[PDB]
């Protein structure tokens, strides 16, 4: 698209690499985030599409699904991106720091990497050493062991930690691998949680914090305000001075008055898709268990509005925003100061896409499950997030809460500190309840009390789109 040619082409190639995540152009972020969170318990979406309905039920086929496109031609454009950036960095003018500008573009590639491999297991594997006009995918493990094998060489030429935010630094790379490894069971059939635990120690070493403010993490001035900086490890970048995260931000309001989405959400319009579950509001604890209402919610994490709606998604997922489903408002354009952000559209809040609560998790379960680390450790970590949602002492956990029933207590913590963040299709996935039948939510299946699906549907079909064009590619087993 752009000839590389001066110095400012190298930096402005690695810039245009890092954008596609935030990037319009629909948005990698915006797809991403649907497909990981849609056919979960942890949303629904009440927009009449009919792709919605599939995403929503998991019943969805080979026939072309917006999403689905839109996650397979955004990363296959990074790795388009990276590997034409490899080719020319050679020439760079000296003033630039080849060894860091490959690293950071190799990061970029190894994270576009990932994210198709966890979500369509078998893409296309194309880099700059390889051109081909149809290239083969790789196994899912051998695509493991490549992106691995990119992380840990390129980690020691990556900048600092925290020398500069947004930027893929040390941290950044071993946040991946812990996410990774985290779930190398399910991408590889073999078990990685020492790796782990490893990946997770490096991070925390770093001197990471958790931020004081849990809301304030998903707020318009989190990427300004010290207090959350703390706490991400690495953002997608928004700034009213593209409309990825405002998507996701009008997406999950209603058709309300103007000034009362301004009011309390720095947004002029909604959407009126994207809202809760039955399931992810009973993952909280409320003054009432029995009758829960947003404002006697006891776990502050839980941001809701319930005005109007019923907990359960009862007669139809779609046109019921309004009345069916508790909408939710974690996701915020007014800043930690109550103000709106400086856009009523094109909002300021960053996408937290790593941050150091996944990191305490992510420690807790590995060792849960075996891997080399503390259990001390991980109950302190554990009770640290329990503090902050809570506001005090008074629901620690022990070590036995880790392993109790097969490991649900951390899928279920993973729900209450992480929803929304993205990650709930994988996590599901790796307890393998993402398809089964023993474990239901809303309209799990197309049945409103909910039904298993076939497990076909632990990943997504790579489009016909690719396979038309590519011989060498081949669908995903099942469809
Ligand atoms: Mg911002």
């Amino acid at each position: 698209d752009k000839a590389y040619t001066d110095a400012e082409s190298y930096t402005k190639g690695l810039h245009k690499i890092y954008s596609v995540w935030a990037l319009s152009g629909t948005a990698l972020l915006r797809c991403w985030w649907t497909l990981q969170e849609q056919p979960t318990d942890e949303m629904k979406n009440a927009w009449n599409d009919a792709w919605c309905t599939e995403v929503n039920y998991m019943t969805w086929t080979t026939n072309k699904v917006e999403p689905i496109e839109g996650v397979y031609q955004r990363c296959m454009y990074i790795v388009a991106l990276v590997n034409e950036f490899l080719k020319n960095i050679p020439n760079a003018p000296e003033s630039i720091d080849k060894e860091s500008y490959i690293a950071q573009a190799r990061f970029n590639r190894a994270f576009a990497y990932y994210v198709l491999m966890d979500m369509f297991a078998l893409p296309p594997f194309i880099t700059e050493k390889n051109y081909s006009i149809e290239p083969a995918p790789l196994s899912r493990e051998d695509l493991f062991n490549w992106i691995e094998a990119e992380l840990n060489e390129i980690k020691p030429n990556l900048p600092s930690p925290r020398s500069e935010y947004g930027v893929a630094d040390q941290a950044v790379a071993s946040a991946l691998l812990a996410r990774m490894y985290l779930n190398a069971e399910i991408y590889t059939g073999k078990a990685r949680y020492t790796e782990c635990i490893n990946a997770c120690n490096e991070v925390i070493k770093a001197g990471y914090q958790l931020a004081d403010n849990y809301a304030d993490l998903f707020k318009a001035d989190n990427g300004e305000n010290p207090d959350t900086k703390k706490e991400i490890i690495y953002p997608i970048i928004f700034d009213g001075d593209s409309w990825g995260m405002a998507a996701i931000i009008i997406g999950a309001r209603g058709a309300e008055d103007k000034d009362v989405l301004l009011a309390h959400s720095g947004v002029d319009q909604g959407w009126a898709g994207f809202r809760a579950t039955s399931n992810l509001v009973h993952l909280f604890d409320f003054q009432n268990d029995e009758e829960p209402k947003a404002s006697e919610i006891q776990d502050k994490r839980g941001i809701f509005y319930d005005k109007g709606r019923s907990i359960d998604i009862t007669s139809s997922v779609s046109g019921t925003f309004e009345t069916e489903g508790w909408s939710v408002f974690k996701f915020s354009n007014l800043n930690s100061n109550g103000q709106p952000g400086k856009n009523t559209l094109w909002v300021d809040t960053d996408f937290p896409m790593f941050r150091l609560g996944d990191i305490y998790l992510m420690y807790a379960e590995a060792v849960a499950r075996g891997g080399e680390g503390s259990k001390a450790s991980a109950v302190e970590y554990i009770n640290a997030l329990r503090k902050r949602a809570y506001g005090d002492d008074k629901h620690n956990i022990s070590e036995n809460w880790l392993e109790e029933n097969n490991f649900r207590n951390l899928l279920d913590e993973r729900g209450r500190e992480l929803y929304w963040e993205g990650i709930r299709r994988t996590d599901l996935v790796r307890f393998d309840l993402l398809t089964s039948g023993s474990y239901t939510w809303d309209f799990k299946g197309g049945i409103n009390t909910g039904v298993g699906v076939n497990k076909r549907y632990n990943v997504y079909p790579i489009p016909v789109t690719d396979l038309t064009v590519n011989g060498n590619l081949q669908q995903n087993e099942g469809y």
